[PDB]
């Protein structure tokens, strides 16, 4: 049964041999260098007395999914200033009114938060919400706006499932198959988006008109995950079409940056929620795959496996994700390989340290077992 049921986390790193004395230090040193001031490692920085960001350092821009992100660590690790100042930075730059797209968040914005765009990204709304409803339940919902979080996760859940009923705006869900969307004008998907788990949560604290649908919503995901994972390599692509086929209409239909979440999400999903013979097995598979191959050599592939000469533009995200899946099969017979690896994996630095170190820090947390769901 998941931590949800017993309140207790499983501390992965501390099964598998690693001592507590270590493993506090490691997380709170990953912590720092993410963080703190740490120039080579760091991808958070801080502005004023009130604002604060992180930096994707590869584009040179600010990402809703590193905004959502970095507001989820710090709820995690209990700091509520640095999760103030990067929620007020999201709404005072990213929170758009205007446009078909008004009620959510621009995806991307320049550091001195001019909008690069106005259309959003799904995953980053719904980390949005849940980092939300975390704060609101560890420091209380704030007096003045937009601190109210309890209230501005609600609300923005609410246009994520409603949007497009009073007015032009599209939903960031298909209200049919209860599927997220890589985007609102679009009907195909991006599997790394699926978080079941995330989505059972909801079911408890989203608006209640919308509770059923957020339970439905959780159930949808899971299955969907089953058909977009390759079964023989359990490799997902990055955008994949409703029916869980490929889009690779603009290259976004192999195994790359965006799916090493997906191993990542299964193995929180089943530490949250409990565990289940597909997602062990899931797991055994992707880690299976890597078995023989060395990070330095890890490739784009196709999710069948078969090899690109382009190497994996994050490969220490990809070592941190595949070890955080480990929770969904703790008894694999690559578990502990994987989790070594990690272990055995510094912090990234250079300019495409940013979604590595993300990846980094949330495998961190949940392996030691401090990525936890924050009741009221
Ligand atoms: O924003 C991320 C980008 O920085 C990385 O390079 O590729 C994956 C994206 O999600
Ligand atoms: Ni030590």
């Amino acid at each position: 049964e998941g931590a949800f049921y017993t309140r207790e986390y499983r501390n992965l790193f501390k099964e598998f041999g690693y001592s507590e004395a270590e493993i506090q230090e490691r997380v709170k040193d990953t912590w720092e260098q993410l963080f703190g001031d740490n120039p080579e490692t760091k991808i958070y920085y801080e502005v004023g007395d009130d604002l604060g960001y992180l930096l994707d350092t590869g584009n040179l821009d600010v990402r809703t999914e590193g905004m959502s992100y970095g507001m989820m660590m710090a709820v995690q690790m209990d700091r509520k200033d640095i999760f103030d100042r990067i929620w007020n930075w999201t709404m005072k730059n990213m929170y758009m009114t205007e446009g078909v797209h008004a009620g959510y968040f621009a995806w991307s914005c320049q550091p001195d938060g001019t909008k690069n765009s106005w259309g959003p990204a799904p995953d980053g709304e719904e980390y949005f919400a849940l980092a939300l409803f975390f704060a609101s339940h560890r420091w209380g919902d704030g007096d003045e706006q937009p601190f109210n979080y309890s209230e501005q996760a609600r609300k923005l859940l609410h246009t994520c499932v409603h949007n497009g009923e009073g007015g032009p705006g599209h939903p960031m869900w298909n209200r049919d198959n209860k599927l997220i969307k890589f985007i609102p004008e679009v009907e195909f998907s991006d599997p790394s988006y699926h978080l079941p788990h995330f989505y059972e949560l909801f079911s408890l604290w989203a608006n209640e008109e919308d509770r059923v649908f957020w339970k439905e919503a959780a159930e949808a995901s899971r299955e969907y995950l089953k058909i977009a994972c390759h079964p023989e390599t359990g490799l997902a692509p990055e955008y994949a079409y409703y029916d869980g086929t490929p889009n690779d209409e603009k290259g976004y239909g192999h195994f790359f940056s965006d799916s090493y979440r997906v191993a990542a999400n299964i193995g929180l999903d089943a530490e949250w929620f409990g565990g289940s013979e597909w997602s062990a097995e899931e797991i055994n598979k992707i880690q299976a795959f890597f078995a023989d191959k060395e990070p330095e050599d890890y490739r784009r592939y196709k999710i069948d496996g078969e090899p690109f000469e382009e190497k994996s533009l994050h490969p220490v995200g990809l070592i941190a994700t595949n070890a955080m899946g480990s929770l969904a099969s703790v008894d694999g017979p690559y578990a502990k390989a994987n989790v070594d690896l990690f272990w055995n994996t510094p912090v990234r630095t250079g300019n495409r340290r940013y979604y590595d170190n993300c990846l980094y820090l949330f495998a961190m947390l949940a392996l030691s077992g401090n990525f936890k769901i924050w009741f009221p």
